[PDB]
């Protein structure tokens, strides 16, 4: 029943502390409160009626912003993201270039402008200060574990951008779990997009900020002393649009390249896994027989276990948004495979996180740009901070799952 | 009757005037010429029977070369830009993506070719000699008011390059007037494929060369004392294309934010609108009560100055392909609003200009560029660059529906 | 009978030894083997049984790949890449954005896996080997010409980068040549998407490292003494995912602008035609009748000769992309003239080569990266290097005419 979920959040927790740099280190205060947060807030907007309010209110607001931002990109690609497509393609009338990649332009330019307000800064102000209050964090890791909830593993620095390149080696592990353990909110309208649900999106991006700060505590504490403009709003918008067209191109050409790589893949494991007996051989097999383990440790229930671990699995040896563009037609009526209602959510949470090894080479860049003498620590604590992010995720979807 | 016009434009001369950075200091003969040759050229080619001929000549030419133009994109997209489209799925098959944006690319190809001839050169010597013999300006600024005809704000001042460092602020605010106050021949294109009349796109673009001298030397007289390759045909044509695509996808990613944004804006100002007993308040509805006035100064008619002023208001509080954009399906027979032609002239005139704010931040970095240690005074002349711009436009709309 | 293709080798070879910078310094042992490397490649793989059998097997191979590569686009553009095109838009529901020019990234992807897993350096040690010790020439030049068969003449010379700021006239004059007479495998794909056969595609493209030393050592005999990566595999795919994209994204504006000028151009040359009698006047009838000679020399019959020069001269002119899209509908059902399969097999192989002027500029950028202080020397030998590059491409048409 529940103990499952509970011994499942145990050996989470187990592994942290055998991969940890100083278990003898850890503030318990820290990574107390820290998973006693993330495990209040599944139970509260999860769980508890009032917190299920606010949750579906805030989601349908998003929802809200999405439908208005497809109006760019009906204007430009008019019929061709109409309702007529379905009636002449069928389902392949949903055309993915056109429905989900805009909108990445649309909400970058729209975080640029909540930006240019201070309408973000003032959010992650409160957030950020009641986590270090609450964990004793520093000022710093505190405000980019806050900012990391609605903007990217790279963008989330940038609010304690001069604090960077004399941060301690457990503060800066920190600031790259952040990034690692949550998501944008570019790629998270897009995932709304294909199917998954928002409720679980946004759940798992507010639960990623005690989380991530949790396994980077855990994995990496605290063993030194921390310490401690666009020309006007339309220039804001336009500078997000711009990046966010950059997003764009970068996941479109992507997602050619590894879905099609995925496929070349296949047609070589049939090949080869033929020699063997077994000409039915994917990569789809391999993951989820390897992660199979890992998701019934979660609460994926034994008979659905291999399946959820294809995701799961190809989200780390990949990235998210390919584990969830496969994951996105066993949300729909045509489903190959039916899933249960708490399966859907465990996978749902469990995928949602920038967790994965390439991720590691975009923070060498980004995080690595505010500070250039700091490149060979970010590149040292890299798979390190991977685990710690994937440990976030399975953590949320745990928690999920037993709230379910 | 005619009254309004010749009021409309003493109007916008007196604002200019007492914008004036030394009223004393203006050359009557600069801006008594300016003023005069813009308003002869309007009378030249709107009025009299000739000069209407070879502006129609040149219309045609125009619309000759985007018919060419378009075998590129219809290479490329095939279907998606035939005539099926609109039986497919009606007014939705026009696919602006595939249809505006390409004719962005293949111009500013077509118009590095001109320039590797020499024949952009030529037309720009002859054009800008005759401004700077007769108003009295200097070389440098009447070559590049003269080029702002067929090519953009940044491109425009690449023809005196070596001179802009060294120029006065007043010849540099002429300068930023003289991009401000025009567009370029990629957009004026893609203004065409949208159903913008090319005579009017011709006509605003060429009144544009003495309308920003007019009001540049009106604000800012000169008082200090002024001064005075791609390897082959095929790698212009190259750098033109890369030049276009860039400009294309930017154009497009704006349009898809812009758009959405304003979407957004428009649901919130319907919430906050509804406090105060007015929920179908609108963005549009702002603009239209905003520039109403504005719209009638220049002789658009009482009964139609307010949808006017929705999209010359538009035009200034972000860009005039987004204005266009909104503004286009009131030229087709399915318009929501029936305007009178000489409305629907006054408006394109109106529009037909880059001055925005948002292009001044592009002005920094293109004008910056050529003259590093001038940014200040880039930033510095700006907003007054801005309206001197506004003016120009607004001064060659009065114009137009003065012989119309 | 076979005496014209004799006599088209020879007089191929003797234009190669007038326009040489040193005949007497010809090494007879490296021009000699390697024209035997290039004819006998040719009768291997094109006359000869057993090498047929190879050349289709990795053919079927290279088109099992596209395949592959061809679920990624599918994804991205759903019904648009669907058979349901064809029965909307029927011959236009081949939309060349979405079915080419996404096999560019995919493939440049996939290039990117095998280089970091040392697949491409295993076989580019084994080729450039045999070549080096067959013919003589050096370590460095021999691998450029052997990589150049699977990449791009810009990325080729990458695998001896620190080779090429010290190497000889001689050598940088032949890695020039090796770019130029070859191909890429990622566009290689895109024209096997148009319609070219693969197995012409594949055969040419290794033709080209004996021709492309072939003709630089006859042009540019040595007179002086020569000398002597990603975190991961999934870094190493998304790096040339980036590198397609940017790709795609160049080809396609190129194509807009190119098309798009050449429509442009023979509505010009149908006027001032028109003046001398002959309004039909387009740039296909000109380079048509200024090529029919050449293509008459190396095979291609005397009532198809015309129609072929228009295809190589093409090529020659602007590229061998636009090539290609002009003589793609003379390989489907619906030509405009019937061609004999022989003349078919000489347009492909006569055409498969980035020989042309504006691959100069590349050239100066790519190469030059590598060797700044050489650009002097590769802008100085860039025409002479194409015409050595085009020799190489009408070498092996006459080769492969020939044995067919
Ligand atoms: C489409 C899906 C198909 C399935 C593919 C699965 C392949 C698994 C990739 C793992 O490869 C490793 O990843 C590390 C992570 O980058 C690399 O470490 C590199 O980076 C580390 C830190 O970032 C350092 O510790 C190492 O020294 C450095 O080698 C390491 O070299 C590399 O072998
Ligand atoms: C989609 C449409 C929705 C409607 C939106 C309308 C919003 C209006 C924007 C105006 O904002 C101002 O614009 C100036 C122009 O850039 C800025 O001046 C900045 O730049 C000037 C000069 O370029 C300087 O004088 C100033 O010091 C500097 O603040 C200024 O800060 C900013 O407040
Ligand atoms: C769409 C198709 C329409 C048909 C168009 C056909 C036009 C033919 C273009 C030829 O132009 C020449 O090309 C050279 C090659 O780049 C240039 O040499 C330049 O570069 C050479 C070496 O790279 C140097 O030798 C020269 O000094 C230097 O001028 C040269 O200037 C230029 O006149
Ligand atoms: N705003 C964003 C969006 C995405 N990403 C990177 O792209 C991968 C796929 O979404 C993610 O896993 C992540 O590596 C990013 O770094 N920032
Ligand atoms: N050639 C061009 C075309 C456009 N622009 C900038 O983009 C805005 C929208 O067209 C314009 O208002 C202008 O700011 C530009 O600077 N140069
Ligand atoms: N991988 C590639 C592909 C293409 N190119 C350049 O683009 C032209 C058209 O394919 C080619 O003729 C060549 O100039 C390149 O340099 N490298
Ligand atoms: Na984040
Ligand atoms: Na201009
Ligand atoms: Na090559």
């Amino acid at each position: 029943s529940l103990f499952m979920s509970c011994c499942g959040m145990a050996v989470l927790l187990g592994i942290a502390v055998l991969l940890s740099s100083n278990r003898k280190a850890i503030n318990l205060r820290t990574v107390g409160g820290a998973f006693a947060i993330q495990f209040s807030l599944g139970a509260f907007i999860l769980y508890v009626p009032w917190g299920q309010e606010l949750l579906r209110g805030f989601s349908d607001a998003v929802s809200n912003v999405i439908n208005y931002g497809n109006d760019g990109t009906s204007f430009l690609f008019g019929g061709l993201v109409s309702g007529k497509m379905f009636e002449v393609f069928g389902g392949g009338g949903f055309i993915f270039a056109f429905r989900v990649l805009p909108t990445l332009i649309f909400f970058s330019a729209l975080i640029s402008v909540l930006y240019y307000l201070g309408v973000m800064q003032w959010v992650i102000r409160i957030l950020g200060g009641g986590l270090q209050k609450a964990l004793g964090t520093s000022r710093a890791e505190s405000m980019s574990a806050a900012a990391n909830i609605f903007v990217g593993q790279t963008e989330a620095p940038l609010v304690v951008r001069p604090f960077v390149p004399k941060m301690t080696q457990s503060e800066l592990f920190a600031v790259m779990c952040g990034g690692l353990a949550s998501i944008a909110g570019g790629v998270l309208a897009g995932y709304a997009s294909m199917g998954v649900k928002i409720e679980y999106l946004v759940a798992a991006s507010f639960m990623a900020a005690p989380g991530g700060l949790l396994f980077a505590k855990l994995m990496m504490p605290e063993t030194e002393k921390p310490q401690d403009k666009p020309a006007n709003v339309i220039d804001a918008a336009a500078g997000g649009a711009s990046a966010g067209l950059q997003l764009a191109l970068n996941v479109g050409a992507m997602l050619i390249a590894f879905i099609g790589l995925i496929a070349l893949i296949n047609g070589m494991l049939g090949g080869i896994g033929g020699w063997f007996g077994m000409p039915e051989l994917k990569l789809e097999m391999l993951l989820g027989w390897l992660f199979a383990p890992l998701a019934f440790l979660i609460g994926v229930p034994w008979n659905e276990a291999t399946v959820a671990g294809e995701f799961i699995g190809l989200k780390t040896v990949a990235n998210e948004f390919v584990a969830y563009s496969q994951f996105a037609p066993y949300l729909t009526e045509a489903a190959p495979v039916v899933l249960s209602e708490k399966t859907k959510a465990i996978i749902s949470f469990a995928l949602c996180g920038f967790a994965n090894l390439s991720s590691i080479a975009i923070l060498l860049g980004g995080l690595g740009s505010l500070a250039p003498k700091r490149r060979g620590d970010i590149a040292r604590m890299g798979v390190k901070a991977v685990i710690a992010g994937t440990l976030s995720n399975l953590m949320a979807a745990t928690i999920a799952g037993f709230f379910l």
